[PDB]
Protein backbone atom coordinates (compact mmCIF):
# COMPACT_ATOMS: atom_id res chain seq x y z
CA UNK A 1 0.00 0.00 0.00
CA UNK A 2 2.41 2.34 -0.95
CA UNK A 3 1.90 5.66 -3.36
CA UNK A 4 3.79 8.86 -4.39
CA UNK A 5 1.46 12.60 -4.78
CA UNK A 6 3.02 15.06 -6.66
CA UNK A 7 1.62 18.65 -6.55
CA UNK A 8 0.30 19.00 -9.97
CA UNK A 9 1.10 22.85 -9.85
CA UNK A 10 4.51 22.46 -8.91
CA UNK A 11 5.12 20.67 -12.04
CA UNK A 12 3.90 23.61 -14.09
CA UNK A 13 5.34 26.13 -12.11
CA UNK A 14 8.77 24.73 -12.40
CA UNK A 15 7.98 23.92 -15.61
CA UNK A 16 8.88 20.57 -15.28
CA UNK A 17 8.19 17.35 -17.09
CA UNK A 18 5.46 14.81 -16.71
CA UNK A 19 7.44 11.78 -16.36
CA UNK A 20 11.37 13.01 -18.04
CA UNK A 21 12.88 14.27 -15.08
CA UNK A 22 11.12 11.77 -12.92
CA UNK A 23 10.01 14.69 -10.68
CA UNK A 24 8.61 11.58 -8.19
CA UNK A 25 12.06 10.89 -7.92
CA UNK A 26 14.03 13.69 -8.43
CA UNK A 27 11.49 15.95 -6.18
CA UNK A 28 12.87 13.99 -3.10
CA UNK A 29 15.66 15.86 -3.59
CA UNK A 30 14.45 19.45 -4.07
CA UNK A 31 12.78 19.00 -0.53
CA UNK A 32 9.50 21.01 -1.79
CA UNK A 33 6.72 21.36 0.70
CA UNK A 34 5.39 18.08 1.74
CA UNK A 35 1.46 18.90 1.12
CA UNK A 36 3.08 18.84 -2.88
CA UNK A 37 5.25 15.98 -2.83
CA UNK A 38 5.89 12.81 -1.16
CA UNK A 39 4.87 9.11 -0.24
CA UNK A 40 1.05 8.35 0.23
CA UNK A 41 0.89 5.32 2.64
CA UNK A 42 -3.12 3.86 1.97
CA UNK A 43 -4.29 0.17 2.90
CA UNK A 44 -6.63 -1.77 0.73
CA UNK A 45 -10.33 0.19 1.40
CA UNK A 46 -8.38 3.35 2.73
CA UNK A 47 -9.48 6.52 0.84
CA UNK A 48 -6.31 8.50 -0.29
CA UNK A 49 -7.43 11.61 0.68
CA UNK A 50 -8.07 10.16 3.65
CA UNK A 51 -5.38 8.44 4.68
CA UNK A 52 -3.18 12.08 3.77
CA UNK A 53 -5.13 14.04 5.08
CA UNK A 54 -4.27 12.23 8.85
CA UNK A 55 -1.13 12.89 7.85
CA UNK A 56 -0.88 16.81 6.95
CA UNK A 57 -1.27 16.87 3.38
CA UNK A 58 -4.42 18.84 1.31
CA UNK A 59 -6.38 17.49 -1.54
CA UNK A 60 -9.34 19.69 -3.21
CA UNK A 61 -12.78 18.73 -2.53
CA UNK A 62 -16.50 19.22 -2.65
CA UNK A 63 -19.05 16.70 -3.34
CA UNK A 64 -17.22 13.98 -1.22
CA UNK A 65 -19.12 10.99 -2.40
CA UNK A 66 -17.58 10.58 -6.16
CA UNK A 67 -20.19 12.42 -8.47
CA UNK A 68 -17.64 15.33 -9.68
CA UNK A 69 -14.31 16.35 -10.51
CA UNK A 70 -13.00 18.89 -8.07
CA UNK A 71 -10.88 16.34 -6.06
CA UNK A 72 -9.28 15.29 -9.65
CA UNK A 73 -5.96 13.63 -9.63
CA UNK A 74 -3.71 12.90 -11.94
CA UNK A 75 -2.24 8.90 -11.22
CA UNK A 76 1.17 8.88 -13.00
CA UNK A 77 1.41 5.25 -12.57
CA UNK A 78 -0.03 2.06 -10.50
CA UNK A 79 -3.52 1.32 -10.41
CA UNK A 80 -6.41 3.03 -8.54
CA UNK A 81 -9.82 1.31 -7.59
CA UNK A 82 -13.47 3.37 -7.88
CA UNK A 83 -16.49 3.34 -6.62
CA UNK A 84 -20.18 1.85 -8.30
CA UNK A 85 -20.07 5.19 -10.15
CA UNK A 86 -18.47 7.18 -13.01
CA UNK A 87 -18.68 10.73 -13.61
CA UNK A 88 -15.09 11.58 -15.16
CA UNK A 89 -14.60 10.81 -19.22
CA UNK A 90 -12.19 7.39 -19.78
CA UNK A 91 -10.49 10.02 -21.81
CA UNK A 92 -9.09 11.59 -18.83
CA UNK A 93 -8.57 8.49 -16.98
CA UNK A 94 -6.44 7.41 -19.95
CA UNK A 95 -5.47 10.90 -21.47
CA UNK A 96 -5.14 12.75 -17.55
CA UNK A 97 -4.79 9.83 -15.75
CA UNK A 98 -7.47 11.73 -13.37
CA UNK A 99 -9.37 9.60 -10.54
CA UNK A 100 -11.74 10.49 -7.65
CA UNK A 101 -9.33 10.94 -4.59
CA UNK A 102 -12.30 11.30 -2.15
CA UNK A 103 -13.94 8.14 -3.29
CA UNK A 104 -10.68 6.26 -4.55
CA UNK A 105 -8.41 3.80 -2.97
CA UNK A 106 -5.44 1.90 -4.29
CA UNK A 107 -5.61 -1.09 -5.45
CA UNK A 108 -1.63 -2.16 -6.33
CA UNK A 109 1.40 -2.18 -3.81
CA UNK A 110 3.01 1.52 -5.74
CA UNK A 111 1.02 3.47 -7.52
CA UNK A 112 2.01 7.48 -8.79
CA UNK A 113 0.07 10.04 -8.92
CA UNK A 114 -0.44 14.24 -8.80
CA UNK A 115 -2.27 15.94 -6.75
CA UNK A 116 -4.52 19.25 -7.28
CA UNK A 117 -5.54 18.61 -10.56
CA UNK A 118 -7.76 21.46 -10.33
CA UNK A 119 -4.63 23.67 -11.27
CA UNK A 120 -5.04 21.99 -14.79
CA UNK A 121 -5.43 24.54 -17.23
CA UNK A 122 -8.64 22.99 -18.69
CA UNK A 123 -10.19 24.15 -15.51
CA UNK A 124 -8.45 27.13 -14.36
CA UNK A 125 -11.09 28.79 -16.94
CA UNK A 126 -14.00 28.28 -14.49
CA UNK A 127 -12.63 31.01 -12.22
CA UNK A 128 -15.55 33.82 -12.05
S1 LIG B 1 -14.94 15.63 -4.18
FE1 LIG B 1 -16.43 15.18 -5.81
S2 LIG B 1 -15.64 13.40 -6.94
FE2 LIG B 1 -14.21 13.80 -5.26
Amino acid sequence: PTVEYLNYETLDDQGWDMDDDDLFEKAADAGLDGEDYGTMEVAEGEYILEAAEAQGYDWPFSCRAGACANCASIVKEGEIDMDMQQILSDEEVEEKDVRLTCIGSPAADEVKIVYNAKHLDYLQNRVI
